[PDB]
């Protein structure tokens, strides 16, 4: 259980991240919002490809990647996504690995 949270990482290196050997499905990561505002966004290999979600605040201290997936905090959100694959391709697992 880690998603690794890095609010410094494009569209690119995520995709290249994900989708990288070093996940066996399942890795996710929270960044920034790069098109969004004042929120993060999480991508996941799921089960090949590259799958992302933008996480919506409650403007005071709760996430939620859907009117469906609200969580206080980021941790707990996620903690969530792993148990239950709903707005999820994939269950989330281990963090993304990459290659350095």
């Amino acid at each position: 259980s880690e998603p690794w949270f890095f609010g410094c990482i494009s569209r690119s290196e995520a995709v290249r991240r994900l989708q990288a050997e070093g996940n066996a499905t399942g890795a996710f990561l929270i960044r920034v919002s790069e098109k969004p505002s004042a929120d993060y966004v999480l991508s996941v290999r799921d089960t090949q490809a590259v799958r992302h979600y933008k996480i919506w605040r409650r403007a005071g201290g709760r996430l939620h990647l859907n009117e469906a997936v609200s969580f206080l905090s980021l941790p707990e959100l996620v903690n969530y996504h792993r148990a239950q694959s709903l707005s999820h391709g994939l269950r989330l697992a281990a963090p993304c690995r990459k290659h350095e």
